[PDB]
């Protein structure tokens, strides 16, 4: 195998490296994947088709303008280069290579497009016809963006986006489901919480979020119990940032942010599914709980859950192996249907005050064919009233004794409205038997006298009932 000789591989430190501070994308294209016959589509503020860097994996079939109503993605150019994400995500994926332009993509052999959606005013519909673009054309979506990250908050997919999450997984790529990949969020220093971002906090939404360089967790993450794996972003001024292709036909290297961490996923994922394109959209969450990496990720918040994988609500199960997914995935056993159990928990409202505890013993639809002994994502669906919602703190306990924050004290959200029948989601016990005794816990994290009420709890389990492995 001969590696890229591409000017700036040397500086894309995240695949090139020699350090082990890398996504081992070298050994996956060792192995011969490099995203041959995989199709990516950029969804965000459109795609320079014609980059010299991208050219010659650009799909028009990848691509469509929901702002303008066209099949043509080009961004919109202007003097500030306002729209240039796009063609920077792109190329993270993939981006020409041996081509003696800038440096190479994670999949620089898949082919690539865009939909311009971001540039103009972003509606359920403009969002459901993004996520339904092509869906049996387009493998994996790769989104970088969601609602606004200031802190304060609390939305996600309307009815009609929704729908298209449940279309694009049920029967997009010929049932197999489409691959959304999803950054966690950029928020950090609002100190937001990215439960509260429903795109990120879908099941449906293979979410990713950031390490530095030296390993450390950037001032722009979001801490929260959807998160999936983590890949490099940028950090401080002494750490690298993200290579890439750019707006102009150029080359930049200061990429940044938790919204250059998803595209690089989506690049390992289109590896990962040229290794099999059998896998399912499942298929392909498991394969990341299991291969992902905490070693050398710094976090006051590594816990072993109940099979043994270590898990933090920075990092999700850790740093994305593209040599290790590639590898698992050849010869994956397609996992069982999915189950959901739905458990109705509380038997009247209860006042919130100070503090509340609500713990209930379940069975897991024992009997019934939900029955599930082997968790994937679970769910507290929460409604209820509190007059300062950022002073609430959220945690989730497992029959296993993995403590999962389900939301985090927001300092700037001072909404009196509550939650909705929010549907707070955590991986982190992902294949565990979900039989036993959960624990909510609701905190007011704040010394003033707040008040308000929780007056449903369902507590949504999703899962299988067969295959497990010996815990880790
Ligand atoms: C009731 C009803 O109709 N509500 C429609 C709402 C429409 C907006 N949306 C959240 C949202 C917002 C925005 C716009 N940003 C937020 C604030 N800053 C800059 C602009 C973008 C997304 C979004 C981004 C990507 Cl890359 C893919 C998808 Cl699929 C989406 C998502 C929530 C629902
Ligand atoms: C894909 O997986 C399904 C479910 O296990 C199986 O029935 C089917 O034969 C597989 N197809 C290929 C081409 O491997
Ligand atoms: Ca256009
Ligand atoms: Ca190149
Ligand atoms: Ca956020
Ligand atoms: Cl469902
Ligand atoms: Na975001
Ligand atoms: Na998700
Ligand atoms: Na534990
Ligand atoms: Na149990």
């Amino acid at each position: 195998y001969q590696e890229p000789t591409d000017p700036k591989f040397p500086q894309q430190w995240y695949l090139s490296g020699v350090t082990q501070r890398d996504l081992n994308v070298k050994a996956a294209w060792a192995q011969g994947y490099t995203g041959h016959g995989i199709v990516v589509s950029i969804l965000d503020d459109g795609i320079e088709k014609n980059h010299p860097d991208l050219a010659g994996n650009y799909d028009p079939g990848a691509s469509f303008d929901v702002n303008d109503q066209d099949p043509d993605p080009q961004p919109r150019y202007t003097q500030m280069n306002d729209n240039r994400h796009g063609t920077r995500c792109a190329g993270e994926v993939a981006a020409v290579a041996n081509n003696g332009v800038c440096g190479v993509g994670v999949a620089y052999n898949a082919r690539i497009g865009g939909v311009r959606m971001l540039d103009g005013e972003v509606t359920d519909a403009v969002e459901a016809r993004s996520l339904g673009l092509n869906p049996n054309h387009i493998h994996i979506y790769s989104a970088s963006w969601g609602p606004e990250d200031d802190g304060k908050t609390v939305d996600g997919p309307a009815r009609l986006a929704e729908e298209a999450f449940f279309r694009g997984v049920s029967q997009g790529r010929g049932g197999l489901g489409s691959i959304f990949v999803w950054a966690s969020g950029n928020g950090g220093r609002e100190h937001d919480s990215c439960n509260c971002d429903g795109y990120t906090n879908s099941i449906y939404t293979l979410s990713i979020s950031s390490a530095t360089q030296f390993g450390n967790v950037p001032w722009y993450s979001e801490a929260c119990s959807s998160t999936l794996a983590t890949t490099y972003s940028s950090g401080n001024q002494n750490e690298k940032q993200i290579v890439t292709t750019d707006l102009r036909q150029k080359c930049t290297e200061s990429h940044t942010g938790t919204s250059a961490s998803a595209p690089l996923a989506a690049g390992i994922i289109a590896l990962t599914l040229e290794a099999n394109k059998n896998l399912t959209w499942r298929d392909m969450q498991h394969l990341v709980v299991q291969t992902s990496k905490p070693a050398h990720l710094n976090a006051n918040d590594w816990a072993t859950n109940g099979v043994g994988r270590k898990v933090s609500h920075s990092y999700g199960y850790g740093l994305l192996d593209a040599g290790a997914m590639v590898a698992l995935a050849q010869n994956w056993t397609t996992v069982a249907p999915q189950r959901k159990c739905i458990i109705d928990i509380l038997t009247e409202p209860k006042d919130i005050g100070k503090r509340l505890e609500v713990r209930k013993t379940v069975t897991a639809c024992l009997g019934e064919p939900n029955h599930i002994t082997r968790l994937e994502h679970a769910q507290a669906r929460l409604t209820l009233s509190y007059n300062r919602r950022g002073d609430l703190a959220i945690h989730l306990v497992s029959p296993m004794g993995t403590r999962s924050t389900l939301l985090a004290a927001r300092p700037h959200d001072y909404s009196a409205d509550g939650f909705n029948d929010w549907a707070f989601m955590t991986t982190h016990s992902w294949d565990e038997d979900p039989s036993g005794e959960w624990v909510l816990e609701i905190e007011n994290t704040s010394e003033a006298n707040n008040y308000g009420t929780l007056t449903k709890f369902t507590l949504v389990l999703y899962g299988t009932a067969s295959g497990s492995l010996v815990p880790r």
